[PDB]
């Protein structure tokens, strides 16, 4: 369970929480999460992203 963060806004992503109200369920592979997504502080165009999601191991 990672969790990543916009270095613009600093919005922290916990796959435990996440936005599944956006397309966007718990548990999900930052991969997996279409880059429709964007920071709903400072979208960002997913390149400003990093840091890990989805839990795992
Ligand atoms: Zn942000």
């Amino acid at each position: 369970g990672p969790r990543m963060q916009c270095s613009v806004c600093q919005w922290i992503y916990d796959p435990a929480k996440g936005e599944p109200m956006q397309d966007v369920a718990p548990g999900t592979p930052w991969s997996e999460v279409p880059d429709n997504f964007l920071c709903p502080e400072c979208s960002l165009g997913k390149d400003v992203f990093e840091e890990l999601a989805s839990e795992a191991k």
